[PDB]
């Protein structure tokens, strides 16, 4: 659109030029108009569209149906849309004329060779931006937005169907790329984290791909080996990190070369920009795919309390050092394929690799939030979670480059969270997202001292202040309320939890409706909180099925009194509760229905 | 926005800790009492109690009626002032039925009120009321705010008057300071790019401030030596690069560590942020402050005339131009000139790169182009063609030139020069009307022009170089020479239509300066003294003489680039350097009211 090209004519030779099929051309003369000019005439050969048009003003008018008066300021523009077949096989002439003299003046004669250049990707605008107004040196968030996306395998076998096409399409005589030179260019910087693979021969060989453009190999002279059309694949080498924005940029560009005596000149440029896509965390209220547990040769029984549970959720289950503590999985998002990311600090061959090495813990410090709205701004893919560690602590639970990282994902702005006063550490030993009808379509779940405090009492004054806890040392309600330290303990544990539940409404906008509190008692190993009883909070959401670790609670009437409380707790809200005999994993998910890329962060 | 919850027990006086601004919900942790059916709520002075549904905003005051007891409400207590002994404040919940004269049970939740307050110089005098200001976050434009940070050397006498002064108010009984920790901290990332000095003692004296938040120090516990005010002066290590934002964050966190045999727990946090003052180039169209020059045993007339320039605009003289480079930093309350290099320290700050294996850089005065504004100007980087082996500007200086953010710079096409600066056919000028400057392209297509002119009017055989010389005929009929211009002509036209989209300029705002040109190794090179590669003071321009032709006693190129100039103002003053760098003012527009 706002692309032109000035070209000089000398009215004592022909001037002899190269035109792009979309831009215009601004055609002056260099040196005087003749003696007495007073008009001028413009003709083109066919296929050469001209206007006249005042320097200041905008619009044009028509140009080769009228003798114009001679001013200056008067620009004479040529658009050339199609190709050419044979070098300077147009041209335009300008005539100067006297109100004396018959004949011109003088004579201007510009030929013109019309080449098509363009670098085109997949840019993404099915209807988002109406295109012709694609400005294709940006890459624009939101539902409004375009440009490419290229994904990250890794961070040279048959693979390529994960990396971006690429395609220069280069219209024109032949001869012409003897004399002028196609550049395909990167940045540096952009070098050290993509690298583009021109094909050179037959598509099905593996072979034909050649390393164009590389870690040091900034530039490259573009063969016409396939006529007008080239073909490169791009493949993105680094996620986005502190010192990554996540943009990736190549340039196509047309050098004049001819002049022997001279020096090169550029003549066209054209760009396409990728975005890396940045890797996304799945919550618990995802639908999931396949469960992967860990097992020995003592943990027999879990697994088949696990694999029915996915049985019953339509997931399925697959077997194999933690992979629920030092392993994450998430997935990394494009129109044409969405491949999940497992992050460390084998799995499927649909799978791609992400780690990071500390530059000087546990993964449990690391969750995900459902699609919440806060502080006016809306989170579609959720908000991270942090379990990070105290100001002045000598030990760092969450290493710096991952919180970098996190952060320069930028589609979950992540939240802190206290969880110093744990043993182990983990956001799930206390917090847990389930899928609920009404409301904002979840339920948090709180793990609450002061809950399970509520119901021994409410369960003493019952009569049933005799009943045994860990029935099938067991220890009765009655000695539980009367512990004094227990008690006063576990307030401090409520505390510590009631802390974590104001960031967490604030943070992600929830309401008091929207929480749940499981009653869940905790002790002391060692000055830290450990679960008094099997930990209620830490279960496996697969769907409408939980799975929730078996308390062992008081028998009253015949029924656990803990698993009855937490059936009549989440059972009204469509889940189905089995309770997991875990005191004698990870979960992949699919992908968010919204596109991350039209999301304004 | 903060809340905090605190829980009472019916069995024992709960205590805790309030800040001055937050408030507290207070709930009950185990059940109501049997027959419970009404509450009330009581409150010492000071301390206000209001009644609120969990569901619903708005609060209602408590301590006035005895409501209906519903497990929805939510009890708030805000105590606004701090408290002189711990404990001096309580709360008590009376829980009713309708049958018991008397409370079926008391709570008592014993209140000690601290002022905890971390704040900086916000910039907000008339962009933002200060009550709305998160702390947290620092807003672009002219509706923002935040802290303001200087940077005087990346590469302790009394160089405290660039730093950044951070007050920590901390208002509370002494006592309660021997049991609650308070951590001033900062992350890893910021600690490698600024630092921290707490002023402990005397004012006058040099060591009394202390190094506590450092490069491996990301947390202090800070002492509570001057009452309840301690100050902190930050120093910007960092300039912003492709891997710093130019953010940095501190903050401060109450612990309570009074329980020995549990872990200690966070009561309050507050934060202010800093940014980076951007490194901002001056463009020649700002007024000067101090000319410096470099000189040897010749040369003493260019001397003498660019002090007399000097002076007549009242700039003046100190006694380069290249891998150099002067621009400012700016804050509310002081701007320093920083240089950028790849005589002393008089308020002069200094920064460089070295790579990772200065005339390539000009800016452009205020402009709109695209739709966007940019008030502080474009910089102009001379770039290198894409098949190049050679690298004129290296990737650092680039990536540090896009961090800075508030110039977003165009690159240009230089490699048709044998030097390649872009000062040798750019230039830029002040002018009264239409914008607030002319452009100043060298135009090898002006000098043909002009000397066709005057060879029609019979002037053909005046003689350029008189004061080896050759004629205005000589030129225009060395065929060679004319179509080697054309071509740096066409080089010349690129950089005019890159120049006019990307700075938004007219063809009235441009002014072609005719300039022939010669080739040294196949690259162009300046035919006669280059008039566009000027010193612009001001309304006065120190331009080079060019020994172009004599007609009727008066040089014709010179005479031409008057008729040209002067009528917008300028005085032209042509210096012989055929036988620099400008310090100038900062611009009117402050950076952080820039939208980027």
């Amino acid at each position: 659109m706002s692309l032109q090209r000035i070209v000089r004519v000398s009215l004592e030779h022909p001037t002899s030029a190269v035109c792009v099929a979309g831009v215009e051309t601004l055609v002056d003369i260099y040196g005087s108009v003749p003696e007495g000019t007073e008009m001028f005439e413009v003709y083109g050969t066919p296929g050469v569209d001209i206007y006249i048009s005042p320097n200041m003003e905008r619009g044009r008018e028509r140009a080769d149906t009228r003798r114009w008066r001679f001013d200056a300021t008067l620009e004479i523009i040529v658009v050339m849309n199609s190709p050419s077949n044979d070098l300077n096989d147009s041209h335009v002439q300008i005539s100067y004329h006297s109100s004396h003299e018959p004949l011109p003046l003088a004579y201007a004669v510009l030929y013109l060779t019309c080449v098509d250049i363009s670098l085109d990707c997949d840019l993404n605008c099915e209807g988002r931006q109406d295109r012709n107004f694609v400005d294709k040196r940006q890459w624009v968030w939101g539902p409004s937005g375009y440009g490419g996306i290229l994904l990250v395998n890794c961070d040279c076998l048959q693979d390529l169907e994960d990396m971006s096409v690429m395609v220069l399409r280069t219209q024109g005589p032949a001869a012409l790329f003897d004399d002028h030179k196609l550049v395909l260019h990167t940045s540096s910087y952009d070098a050290k984290r993509a690298q583009v693979f021109h094909i050179c021969g037959p598509e099905d060989v593996c072979e034909a791909y050649r390393h164009v453009l590389g870690q040091d190999k900034v530039s490259y002279e573009v063969p016409r080996l396939h006529g007008d059309e080239e073909r490169f694949f791009v493949e993105g080498l680094s996620f986005p990190d502190a010192g990554f924005t996540g943009l990736i940029s190549f340039h196509v560009t047309l050098l004049d070369d001819s002049n022997e005596d001279f020096s090169a000149s550029p003549i066209f440029t054209d760009t396409v920009v990728f975005r890396v896509a940045p890797w996304i965390m799945t919550p618990s209220t995802l639908p999931p795919l396949e469960v992967y547990v860990c097992r020995v040769r003592n943990n027999t029984c879990f697994v088949d309390a696990v694999a029915e549970l996915a049985r019953k959720a339509g997931c399925k289950l697959t077997i194999c050092r933690w992979i629920q503590d030092e392993m994450e999985l998430g997935y990394v998002q494009a129109p044409h394929k969405t491949l999940p990311v497992v992050f460390d600090s084998i799995l499927g061959p649909d799978f791609g690799y992400v780690t990071r090495e500390p530059r000087d813990d546990s993964f449990g410090n690391l969750e995900v939030s459902p699609p919440v709205v806060a502080n006016g701004k809306e989170y579609p893919l959720g908000r991270i979670l942090i379990g990070g560690n105290l100001p002045g602590s000598s030990g760092r639970r969450v290493t710096q480059v991952v919180r970098d990282f996190l952060h320069a994902q930028k589609v979950q702005p992540p939240v802190e969270l206290f969880v110093d006063w744990l043993a182990v550490g983990h956001v799930d030993e206390f917090l847990s997202f389930v899928p609920a009808p009404d409301g904002k379509g979840f339920r948090m779940l709180l793990a609450s001292p002061g809950a399970c405090f509520k119901l021994f009492q409410e369960k003493q004054k019952c009569g049933h202040g005799r009943a045994l806890l860990f029935q099938g040392k067991t220890i009765s309600i009655n000695q539980v309320l009367s512990n004094k330290d227990l008690i006063n303990y576990n307030k401090f544990v409520q505390s510590c939890i009631d802390w974590n539940r104001e960031v967490l409404k604030r943070e992600l906008g929830l309401a008091e409706c929207d929480i749940i509190d499981i009653p869940q008692l905790f002790k002391t190993e060692r000055k830290k909180a450990t679960a008094f009883f099997p930990d209620l909070v830490n279960m496996l959401v697969l769907g409408k099925h939980l799975g929730i670790p078996k308390p062992f609670g008081p028998i009253i009437n015949g029924c656990c009194c803990l698993e009855e409380k937490v059936r009549s707790l989440l059972e009204p809200l469509g889940l189905h509760c089995t309770f997991i005999d875990d005191f004698t994993t990870n979960v992949c998910r699919k992908p968010f229905s919204f596109k991350w890329w039209n999301m304004v962060p």
